């Protein structure tokens, strides 16, 4: 395994955000075309076992563990944002559901419970950073333009499951069609043009840059997001979206969150200028 590998994302132009805003309350719109200089992007989210070698090298104890909680989706288990998000004391990265579960049998699953501080901590540690939302976007769509979706337009192209999203009656029933009803290891289903695994779906991602969904249609260059805010950004949907709710597992999707918050289906991957 070389689960922290990363790969060369080129130079480029491309249209971030969609004039066909499928949740406009979000900002998807309006479409802008941005710059952005080469850089390196990892291959696949950050994993239980990548992350353990941070931890045991510095020592690090994540927000999660601190503040004793974590949310979890009430659907895995044996101040929330819907009744099925449950703070859970004891819920952390090395114990997804509670303190009852662990990570012994999923070391190759994305870490989760997860904050954007410890995110952070992680990828400044591996001489890396956090990627900036155009920068994240511009990766996830593998060099096609105005696509839904890493790979193109259908869900499951030649029939076939690209990511992983949920499948069947949200909340009640994930009925495990593409082969995972929690997270799969970071380097399940087909890569992206650019060698990019599962950067829709699986775990939700955080991105350097505050939120705000107001965007000028200006052209811009290697662009930070604004330069304050209340929340930050994350990318690319999870494990558990589906069509009829939750219709995030799109390139130009885009949600948000406090940077001290955590949860059940909320990772990262790092970037970085030039090679470690
Ligand atoms: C993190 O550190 C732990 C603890 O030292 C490592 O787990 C140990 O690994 C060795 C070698 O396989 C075993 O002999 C020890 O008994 C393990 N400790 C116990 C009791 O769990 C672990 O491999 C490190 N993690 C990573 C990802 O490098
Ligand atoms: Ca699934
Ligand atoms: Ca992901
Ligand atoms: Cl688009």
């Amino acid at each position: 395994l070389a689960h922290s590998k990363m790969v060369p994302i080129p130079a480029g132009v491309f249209t971030m955000g969609t004039d066909d805003p499928q949740i406009k309350q979000d900002g998807e719109a309006p479409a802008r075309r941005v710059t952005i200089d080469a850089f390196y992007m990892d291959a696949y989210e950050v994993s239980n076992t990548e992350f353990e070698k941070f931890v045991n090298s510095t020592g690090y104890l994540t927000e999660a563990e601190k503040f004793g909680d974590s949310f979890v989706f009430e659907g895995m288990l044996s101040v929330a944002a819907a009744p099925w998000w449950l703070p859970v004391k004891g819920a952390n990265w090395r114990h997804p559901e509670g303190p009852d579960s662990t990570i012994l049998h999923r070391p190759d699953h994305p870490v989760l419970h997860v904050s954007w501080n410890d995110a952070v901590a992680y990828c400044t540690w591996a001489g890396k950073r956090l990627p900036t939302e155009a920068e994240w976007e511009y990766s996830c769509r593998g060099g096609l333009h105005n696509r839904l979706f890493p790979w193109g337009n259908k869900l499951q192209p030649k029939g076939q499951h690209y990511a992983n999203i949920w499948q069947g009656e949200f909340p009640v029933t994930n009925t495990g069609e593409d082969g995972f009803q929690g997270t799969a290891p970071v380097d399940a289903f087909p890569p992206n043009g650019y060698g990019l695994y599962n950067i829709v779906g699986n775990a939700w991602e955080w991105t350097s840059d505050w939120w705000t969904v107001h965007h000028s249609v200006e052209e811009t260059l290697n662009p930070k997001g604004p330069p304050s805010g209340k929340d930050r950004v994350k990318k690319g949907g999870s494990y558990m979206c589906h069509r009829s709710y939750c219709y995030r597992y799109r390139c130009a999707a885009r949600s948000q969150n406090t940077p001290d918050s955590s949860a059940s289906n909320l990772g990262f991957r790092c970037a970085a200028d030039r090679l470690p």
